[PDB]
C-alpha cells in the first residue's frame, strides 16, 4: 500500500509537472522578458548576444520546465504533504491545511527572494564592481545568464521549504534541534556544494551560502518541544 501510493502520487506529482510546463511554453517568450529584465535595466550596456549557435529552443525549454515547475509547486506541494501528514508524522487534517497554505507561500517567497534580493545583489557583485564594463559588454551570453536566473530561482523556492519539513520532523520527533547542530560542520559543505553548483564565482557561491545555513539556523530555533 505505501509501496504503491507514492508510484501513484509521483505520476499525479509528474502529470501535473507536465501539465505546467506545456502552460509555461505557450508563454515562454513573456517568461523570456521578465528574466532579461534584471540586466536589461540594471546594466544596459551589457549586450545579451546568443554566443550559443542556433539554441533559442534550449533557453525555451529550460523557460518552459523551470517555470512550469512553479506552477505545479502547489500540486507537488500537496502530494508530499498527503503522503506524509495525518499519513505517518502529524494526525489533523486542519493542521494539514494551514501546513499547506503555509508551504505553498513559502515556495513562493522563496522565489520573490532570489528574484528581487540574491540576483540583483548577484549582478553587482558580478559585473557592478567598479569599471569592470570592459570585460563586460556583448560579453553575456544569453544562455548562460537565464539559466543562472532559473537555477537561482528554483533552488531558493525548495531552499525555503526547509523550515518546514525540518519543524515537522522535529515536532514528530524524527529528527532532534541537537541533531541538526551536530549536522551544522556538514551543511556548511552542502550549502557551499549547492552554491558552487548553480552561482558562477565565489562572490555569488557565498552570496548563496549565507541565506542557505541562515535558513539551516532558522530549523534549529524552530526546535520548540
Ligand atoms: C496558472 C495558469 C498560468 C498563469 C500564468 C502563465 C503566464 C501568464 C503571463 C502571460 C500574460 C497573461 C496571460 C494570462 C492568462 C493565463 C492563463 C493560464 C492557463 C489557464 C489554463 C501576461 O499578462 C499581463 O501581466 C502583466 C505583466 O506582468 C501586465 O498586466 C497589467 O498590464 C498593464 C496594462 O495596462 C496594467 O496597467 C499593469 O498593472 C499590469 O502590468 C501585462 O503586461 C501582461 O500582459 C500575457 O502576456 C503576453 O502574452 C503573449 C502571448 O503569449 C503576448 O504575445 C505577444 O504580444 C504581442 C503584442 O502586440 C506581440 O506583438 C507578439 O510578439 C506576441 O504575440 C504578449 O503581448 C503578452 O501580453
Amino acid at each position: 500500500e505505501h509501496l504503491r501510493e507514492l508510484r501513484y502520487r509521483l505520476i499525479i506529482s509528474i502529470i501535473a509537472f507536465l501539465i505546467g510546463s506545456g502552460i509555461a511554453f505557450y508563454f515562454a517568450k513573456y517568461v523570456f522578458e521578465i528574466l532579461k529584465e534584471p540586466i536589461l535595466k540594471s546594466y544596459p550596456e551589457v549586450e545579451l548576444i546568443t554566443l550559443s549557435p542556433t539554441e533559442p529552443l534550449f533557453i525555451l525549454i529550460k523557460i518552459s520546465l523551470a517555470v512550469g515547475f512553479i506552477i505545479a509547486s502547489p500540486v507537488i506541494l500537496y502530494q508530499f504533504w498527503r503522503f506524509i501528514e495525518p499519513a505517518l508524522y502529524s494526525h489533523e487534517k486542519r493542521a494539514f491545511i494551514p501546513l499547506l497554505l503555509g508551504s505553498i507561500l513559502l515556495f513562493m517567497l522563496g522565489a520573490l527572494f532570489a528574484y528581487f534580493i540574491v540576483l540583483p545583489l548577484a549582478l553587482k557583485f558580478l559585473l557592478g564592481l567598479g569599471f569592470t564594463q570592459l570585460l563586460a559588454t556583448p560579453y553575456l551570453s544569453v544562455d548562460m545568464y537565464i539559466s543562472f536566473v532559473l537555477k537561482l530561482v528554483v533552488a531558493f523556492g525548495i531552499a525555503f521549504e526547509m523550515p518546514i519539513v525540518l519543524y515537522v520532523l522535529q515536532k514528530a520527533g524524527v529528527i532532534t534541534p541537537e541533531q541538526l547542530a551536530s549536522f551544522r560542520k556538514y551543511f556548511i559543505v552542502i550549502a557551499f556544494v549547492i552554491g558552487a553548483i548553480i552561482a558562477p564565482d565565489v562572490s555569488t557561491q557565498v552570496l548563496m551560502a549565507i541565506p542557505l545555513l541562515l535558513l539551516y539556523e532558522i530549523s534549529i530555533f524552530l526546535g520548540k518541544l
